[PDB]
């Protein structure tokens, strides 16, 4: 349309976003997060499968809804960054033109698995240059780009940062509270925000993420309440939706969630060993990290 290669945050979100899909719970989790750290896809079952389809959809070098492993797409994400990854062209048309001879087929997880497998065998270095895989490769491209949200930066920080960059005084400059003023200022930054949660994106609210935010903080029984409230607000900012939930009977549990999401948002790693505690637990949390936390 045409496409947009991802940044470096971008792809560690999708890569920890499938970590916590993905991972199992109990002893096994150490055992695939040893193994897919490294970049292996194994053990060879339906953990690893699904996992590879997670991060191939998530980094979209496959398109679900064409069912497509998408070549071209490799160059363009090359391109956007060839100066700080220095990846040879060379490479990227052999892992562009390997790509175009994969057969998706049922587009299931052992499909794509199976598929992409050899291509991940033969292009496992190349791949983590391009898609920003390696942690060191990944600073240089933080380094380039200041206007990226940084590890250890929560959104809720990075938004009020470029919210309130003028004459008049951030909102949250004693710490972040849930005072609607209805300010350009604070619309704007609940925008960056829910775009940041992943909230909303292009194709406008989602409802699933707001209740797996709910579902986070053990508070599973109230999702029926969670898509009322969302469902019944008029106006489709995001700011419209924040309003939403802070004034309704969901407002104390909107704040906790919210508040353990910006926690989540400066430590992608957070889910990947910790679970919720509680709200104290969170902010202590948060005062460690680039926040907007009270201190
Ligand atoms: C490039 C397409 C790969 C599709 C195959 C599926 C998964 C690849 C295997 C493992 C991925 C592990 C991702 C671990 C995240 C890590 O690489 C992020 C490093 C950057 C950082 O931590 O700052």
């Amino acid at each position: 349309q045409p496409w947009k290669a991802l940044d470096a945050e971008q792809a560690l979100y999708v890569y920890k976003r499938c970590y916590e899909d993905h991972l199992p719970s109990g002893s096994d989790r150490k055992t695939y997060m040893t193994l897919w750290n490294a970049w292996r896809l194994e053990p060879n079952d339906a953990i690893t499968h699904c996992y590879a389809k997670c991060v191939l959809t998530g980094l979209q070098i496959y398109d679900p809804q064409e069912n497509a492993f998408k070549s071209d797409r490799i160059p363009v994400q090359y391109q956007a960054y060839k100066t700080i990854t220095q990846s040879k062209q060379k490479e990227v048309t052999e892992y562009q033109k390997a790509l175009a001879a994969a057969n998706a087929k049922s587009g299931s997880c052992v499909d794509l698995y199976n598929a992409y497998l050899p291509v991940h065998n033969r292009f496992v270095n190349l791949s983590r240059q391009l898609y920003h895989g390696t942690v060191e490769g990944a600073a240089k491209i933080y380094a380039a780009m200041p206007e990226i949200k940084q590890k250890g930066e929560s959104f809720h920080a990075y938004c009020e940062k470029r919210a309130w960059k003028g004459n008049k005084q951030s909102e949250w400059k004693n710490g972040r509270r849930y005072k609607l003023t209805g300010s350009p200022e604070l619309k704007d930054a609940i925008d960056c925000i829910f775009r940041g949660l992943r909230y909303m994106d292009d194709t406008g609210l989602k409802v699933d993420e707001i209740v797996r935010d709910f579902n986070l903080i053990n508070k599973s029984e109230l999702e029926p309440e969670v898509r009322s409230v969302l469902a019944s607000c008029k106006g489709s900012e995001a700011y419209d939706y924040y309003v939403c939930l802070v004034n309704s009977r969901l407002k104390q549990h909107f704040k906790n969630a919210f508040d353990f999401h910006e926690l989540r948002s400066a430590d992608y790693a957070y889910l990947l060993r910790k679970v919720y505690e509680n709200p104290e637990k969170v902010k202590e949390e948060m005062k460690k990290l680039n926040t907007t936390v009270h201190f």
